[PDB]
């Protein structure tokens, strides 16, 4: 479950939040597969409630209606051609698996879902799965209102729903067999493995009792033996009876510290700064680099009120967003996992977003399609951050890099750092208010290299800067404080 | 040291932030003493260093150049003066110990000092003290910056120096002495305890061996054998090597978690409510109630980059304020201590207050008197919570209704929450959007009671809303979700 299962030296796997299967598929074949990407997280591919109020939220599709993968982003038909396409490049699909709850109690019965299941919520009946009364917590929940109340009571955050969310009974067979069966069908599809969705609310036995009934991945496209590549969702910043380790023998976890520290880093909040980050890694408290699952942003903190807070960075911050990913795709520590949002509303009031609800780019509840531009960016309202140069090129540059070990860290005691992988790779940076002009040991075989980040290597050149590296493996750098990116980084195949 | 040393059923002691003594004396007679006040937070009563950029922050007496009892709230004599006066009254004055380091090392050297004493930060040369070289921690401290690099090395975190600031070598006896000398000073005019600064960044050890170099109270107000109550500075939610309860064995520790929480789930964030508040206590994971010491915000949290973050209810949000704060003060749980800021120009930017820093209203670095309005509010900008009628009462509320267990709890499952304290007292709160109907157990004997929220009970009658309890102990309450004040409160004392 700790291997990600991807192919072939790629290092990181992309969230398309919210897209449809048709243009996932595409976009593995166009883009994913030829710049380089390991996979795709899909967005819960299972039928859910269809939230009119406010109008189909980016999160109705946490509030399961059946195991019918009919969702806003296509049906069965259109999921599997997706899935077939993005293997057949190489470019593995991890699903969203949706399996502590299924939708809040309080939601009026009837077929309003993205497959038109019928459902009531207060009699506890899910006629397509199935499931009835005694297969949720109900009864099992020791708290007044059947909600979780204190997260300091370990046992009633895993027995009790999670703001109103009917929370599937786990301990019980028949459930862990119509999960399994969920997730076995998937397998079948061609899945590589799952991000297991509000971990923290479910048991580590019931986890691992469900994932034991798994089969192994499809012998059309993963060798003999290969097992589902598994990531839990689980926010343990400490303070909590629950801890991320508590998890660590059904797969990988996801590491929330990894992102807000990275992010008051980057901010400058705090007292925070770069050169402090000498020791990155397990060194600042971080889980076991390989049962960590690392990002900057995620679908849901991206938007204020998540675990990091205020300090996660997003792609509205741009030109720091470009070099917090850098870094982090640069730093071994963790599997790396990169966002990919859509544009929204945003208004802030008093504290939140009073639109941080609204859902993907729209006409009338349909999905948007995601459109290409010459340019290489996207239409609709889908930011696509994936396919900005800064980052793909460091998505790639990871995988150039892979198996290098840090080395060759230099700090000014501020904000400029650099740091190489071995002898294959180097990125500086540049986060103080002073330009920086310093000649620095790269590790790097001596040759003429392009900076990935301001362009490219293309037909014997560079497009963007130049940075010239001796025998002695020194290289001279210089980086405005106000450059249009404020840090470079080159690699084994970036040289001319 | 657990002990608050406070006067006669006094239950609560204000943080009178930045006041002057002169101010202080006349608020304790006039005010503090007859609104059954136990005491108050003075701010840093050393002399500091005076920082003029920005201009005089309300950071800048947290970076010592002297023990001289000499600040921009007065010298010795006024100082003296405060205390005596206060005291005379049964209000406890509790001193706010600066004594893990000097000032900044960075800062230059001069007179630019509260009190004008030279110093010299880079020479580390302060001669009103005496401190000199060898008597700060620069070559204990393991770092390269000699800054506090990694809060996950708990020896770092106390041997090298926090922002800068220069580390006094608190292993050291002559050290200790110096210190020891000061806060025994202060003993000897009439302190009541102390608010140990920084804790975290000293060993519970030092502290201790500090601790157990002071005198008793001052003969002259405390009785024989009184020990200096006290309550050290320890961000701790966990995440961290070192934790709140390594200084139990000092005295208490200020519980972050408390505000933290408390103000997400008044802000009904993060899907809390308070009917999950039943077990309110250690029961959310808070250290011990006889080792804590409470507040909802503190001078440096309420500014947003606190602990809590910006969950922190503060004044600015006073609908809200005032419940978090009246719930606080009628729970049971740890020591309360109650917030008196004073209001600046804040100015939001991109997640910080780029005004933060701004220290108290003044007239050129002098500050401002505060001036008491027939409306019992204060003038020249100073907030003056404490006064406001929600609260005061609150603060008394306490008073009578100490010793007395939390009992009678009642919840709709939502925010609807009432609770009371033994036969003395009874508290029903609404922060749900729909009016508040019913008939609740006060267990109070029966009574005409005033609510001492919507106002007071003067010459035998009611001045805001009147509670009618009878023998079987129920009384029925009405609150809109949009009146005044969403909460009311009634008490043994404000029967008619
Ligand atoms: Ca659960
Ligand atoms: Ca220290
Ligand atoms: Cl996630
Ligand atoms: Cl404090």
């Amino acid at each position: 479950q700790y291997s990600s299962n991807t192919q072939q030296g790629r290092t990181s796997i992309v969230h398309l939040f919210e897209w449809r299967w048709v243009d996932i598929a595409l976009e593995c074949e166009r883009y994913l597969a030829p710049k380089g990407f390991g996979g795709v997280q899909v967005s819960p591919p299972n039928e859910n409630v269809a939230i009119h109020n406010p109008f189909r939220p980016w999160w109705e599709r946490y509030q399961p209606v059946s195991y019918k993968l009919c969702t806003r982003s296509g049906n069965e038909d259109e999921f599997r051609n997706m899935v077939t396409r993005c293997n057949n490049v190489g470019v593995r699909i991890y699903v969203d698996a949706v399996i502590n709850h299924m939708c809040g109690n309080a939601v009026s019965a009837g077929t309003s879902s993205t497959c038109g299941s019928y459902f009531n919520p207060g009699s506890r009946d899910f006629p397509a799965v199935p499931y009835s009364g005694w297969d949720f917590n109900d009864g099992k929940c020791k708290t007044g209102s059947g909600d979780i109340e204190n997260y300091n009571d370990a046992t009633q955050v895993r027995d009790c729903r999670l703001s109103g969310l009917l929370d599937l009974a786990l301990g019980k067979d028949y459930v862990r067999s119509k999960i399994a069966e969920y997730m076995n069908h998937l397998i079948d599809i061609g899945v590589a493995g799952f991000r297991i969705d509000a971990s923290k609310h479910m048991w580590p036995g019931d986890i691992k009792a469900i994932l034991d009934k798994l089969h192994n991945l499809n012998s059309n496209w993963f060798p003999e033996g290969s097992k589902p590549f598994i990531y839990q969702e689980v926010i343990d910043l400490g303070g909590e009876p629950i801890k991320s380790s508590d998890y660590f023998g059904n797969g990988r976890v996801t590491e929330f510290k990894y992102g807000a520290k990275l992010g008051t880093v980057i901010r400058k909040w705090n007292g925070e700064k770069m050169s402090y980050l000498k020791n990155w890694g397990e060194g600042w408290g971080f889980m076991p680099s390989d049962r960590a699952l690392v990002f900057v942003d995620n679908h849901d903190n991206q938007r204020g009120h998540g675990a990091g807070g205020a300090s996660i960075l997003t792609f509205w911050d741009a030109r720091l967003y470009k070099m917090a990913v850098g870094f982090m795709l640069a730093h071994p520590y963790g599997f790396t996992r990169v966002m990919s949002s859509y544009r929204w509303p945003r208004y802030f009031e008093n504290g939140k977003d009073v639109n941080d609800w609204v859902g993907p780019p729209n006409d009338n509840g349909v999905t948007k399609e995601v459109t290409i531009n010459p340019d290489t960016t996207c239409g609709n309202d889908w930011v696509c951050e994936h396919r900005w140069r800064q980052i793909r090129n460091m998505v790639n540059f990871r995988n150039v890099v892979d198996g290098q070990p840090f080395t060759n860290w230099y700090d000014n005691g501020s904000n400029q750092v650099a740091f190489g992988r071995g002898n294959r790779g180097f990125i500086v940076f540049n986060n103080d208010d002073w330009t920086f002009s310093l000649t620095l040991q790269t590790g790097l075989p001596a040759g003429t290299y392009c900076d990935v980040i301001s362009g490219d290597k293309i037909n014997g050149n560079c497009t963007g800067i130049k940075i010239y590296v001796s025998d002695d493996g020194k290289a001279h750098f210089s980086i405005s404080n106000s450059a249009e990116d404020p840090f470079i980084a080159i690699h084994a195949e970036s040289k001319l």
